[PDB]
DNA sequence: TTATGTTTTTCTTATGTAATACGTCTGTAACTTGTTCTTATGTCTGTTATGTAGTTAATATAATTGAAGGATTTTAAGA
């Protein structure tokens, strides 16, 4: 499955990296690898896209048996966009008080 | 005796971890602003009450109205 996101970007579950390519399963100016929980927090948005994702079910999926401190939530959500380079805040969107969405332009399986 | 492979230790970095501080989005409120329906009222008009002006041909030809045990003083008009 390739997950396509906005200014040509692209995550890859037939491999286990993202990069800014036009071609899908070509490495086209790669990032890299996202870590274990950007990945599994990746995954979730992309999961609950087109809706947006509750922001207990990204704690309780990302962190099943952690007290998280409440702002950790922001933190990781925070350098998950500028590893992905989400300057202009677009690339990932939060709606308020209803959760986050990922931007996906299409999926390829 | 000495060169070298190894292993353990310590330093360096990386992902997460949290704390406090501050900006954004959004939810309510103050301030106006346009539109439509309603209402009290000022004004015009018709109808009836009313207020005014006029006329009437035996003859008839100088009030009235009390008013009633007042004393005392002052001052103008008559002679």
């Amino acid at each position: 499955v390739i997950y396509q996101f906005p200014d040509n970007l692209w995550w890859n579950e037939a491999s286990n990296q993202v990069y800014y390519a036009q071609d899908p399963m070509k490495p086209e100016r790669l990032i890299g690898t996202p870590s274990i929980m950007q990945a599994k927090l990746l995954k979730i948005l992309c999961e609950y896209h087109p809706s947006p994702c509750p922001n207990d079910q990204i704690i309780k999926a990302l962190w099943p048996h952690g007290f998280i401190s409440s702002e950790s939530l922001t933190q990781a959500i925070k350098r998950t966009r500028d590893f992905l380079n989400d300057e202009h805040k677009t690339l990932i969107e939060n709606v308020k008080l209803q959760g986050y969405r990922i931007n996906i332009i299409q999926v390829i399986v």
